[PDB]
């Protein structure tokens, strides 16, 4: 049956209700950037070195000072219990098994504490939105601190929700037995009521003063903004177009990655998400200077297949594809994955 990430998507389409599959699949508007996040990887070609001794390939690396087994981590995707009963608890358990990290959504169907209890040994980070209610927002930061999360990924590309046409057509809402546990399209309306469209760099200053945890700006697409994040004392940039769900017609993340790596001059780690489906995608992102990549939808398809086991399967497929891509390219470890491996 399922031997690559595309197979898990096809399986998920067959078992999920249409409205749920569409919620997870969709991009914004005409979905131009959704297609490009994948197509763009194909335009970057690989230039493998031969004869380098790849008997011992070491995939390990570090994200913000914490060791991981592979440069492939789980991105925040809301409302995982729609895909499988165990939702975020299945995901964190898989991450713990694999030795990689999980970025927990602010809009999770499981609490900060519940996820820490299911994956006490797992590397865990909190994705944060700046809510109009700053008391709410501070409580989430404080809970992440108390519960052993290692960083805050502040999402900065969602002052309002993007217009995902299928969610408007299906009038998307949660199924009746689920809730966001830490507190037209129903989600777009939720955002307009709860999420602060006024936030600015001044609010980044506030968040930087609020916690000593490492803070990564998630959703940056311009070099000037990346430089501003560094000036505000943030500790990394997650180059992201929100899975192509916010502004349609922005570039693919792999295409804007080099500008952002150049702009930050090595001062902070740069990460990528958007369109990662294959081990060669991971290799390309690392050659262009990303420390690690995050996967969004593939994790949800793993949950839809088989909960914890299906997430573990998806992560193991990515890990093995990445190992093979490294070996065929002549790379024994991540430290020798250099820029001459790729050209556009
Ligand atoms: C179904 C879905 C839910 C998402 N929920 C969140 C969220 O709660 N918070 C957030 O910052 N980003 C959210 N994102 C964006 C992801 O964190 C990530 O940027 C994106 O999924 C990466 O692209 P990929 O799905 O192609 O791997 C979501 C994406 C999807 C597809
Ligand atoms: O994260 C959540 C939900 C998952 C539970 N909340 C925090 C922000 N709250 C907020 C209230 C009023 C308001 F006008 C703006 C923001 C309510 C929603």
């Amino acid at each position: 049956r399922l031997i690559c990430i595309n197979d898990y998507e096809q399986h998920a389409k067959s078992v999920l209700p249409k409205s749920i599959y569409d919620y997870y699949r969709s991009g914004a508007n005409d979905e131009e950037t959704l297609a490009d996040n994948i197509a763009a990887f194909s335009r970057w070609k690989l230039y493998p070195r031969m004869l380098r001794n790849v008997a011992e390939t070491d995939l390990s690396t570090s994200v913000l000072g914490q060791r991981v087994s592979m440069p492939i981590c789980v991105g925040a995707t809301a409302m995982q219990r729609m895909a499988h009963v165990d939702g975020e608890l299945a995901t964190v358990r898989a991450c713990q098994s694999l030795g990689t990290g999980m970025m927990l959504s602010s809009w999770a169907t499981s609490s900060i504490e519940e996820v820490a209890e299911a994956g006490p040994e797992a590397l865990r980070w909190l994705q944060l939105y700046i809510y109009k209610d700053r008391e709410v927002t501070k409580k989430l930061v404080r809970q992440a601190e108390k519960m052993g999360y290692k960083a805050i990924f502040v999402t900065v590309d969602t002052p309002y929700l993007g217009n995902r046409l299928d969610d408007v057509r299906n009038r998307f809402k949660l199924p009746p037995q689920l809730r966001m546990k830490n507190f037209d399209s129903g989600l777009a309306a939720y955002v307009a009521k709860a999420i602060d469209p006024s936030i600015s760099w001044e609010d980044i200053k506030w968040l930087r003063r609020l916690t000593s945890l490492p803070i990564v700006a998630k959703g940056i697409l311009r070099g000037d903004d990346a430089r501003e994040a560094v000036k505000h004392g943030l500790n990394g940039i997650l180059v992201s177009n929100h899975g192509a769900r916010q502004l349609d017609g922005v570039p693919a993340t792999i295409d804007v990655l080099p500008e952002i790596v150049e702009a930050v001059e090595g001062k902070v780690e740069v990460f990528l998400d958007g369109g990662v489906r294959k081990g060669t995608d991971v290799l390309k992102a690392l050659a262009l200077g990303a420390k690690a990549v995050f996967v969004g939808r593939p994790i949800v398809w793993g949950l839809a297949f088989q909960g914890e086991k299906g997430v573990q399967d998806v992560l193991e497929i990515l890990k093995e594809e990445f190992r093979l891509a490294m070996a065929l390219s002549g790379c024994q470890n991540v430290k020798v994955i250099d820029k001459t491996l790729v050209r556009k």
